[PDB]
């Protein structure tokens, strides 16, 4: 069982989920295997989204199922394919 999601941390301070690997639901506090994507809902500049799609990768690679938000992010962080800036 291995899904990446947003990790919700920040109670009332920052709002910021992970885009972390763990189980299909916390149990009791919430715990991953590793931390691969980092998520900031911020409304301000188109700048929030940092993952590691190379850790990002192993876990798609190990059948990690993301989230649909997740997944929306993994696409964003360049991890289902690799991205360049072809015309140059």
């Amino acid at each position: 069982m291995v899904k990446i999601r947003l990790a919700r941390f920040g109670s009332k301070h920052n709002p910021h989920y992970r885009i972390v690997v763990t189980d299909a639901r916390r149990k009791r506090d919430g715990k991953y295997i590793e931390k691969i994507g980092y998520y900031d809902p911020r409304k301000t500049t188109p700048d929030w989204l940092k993952v590691d799609v190379e850790r990002a990768r192993y876990w798609l690679s190990v059948g990690a199922q993301p989230t649909d938000t997740a997944r929306r992010l993994l696409r964003q962080a360049g991890v289902f394919r690799q991205e360049a800036r072809e015309g140059a």
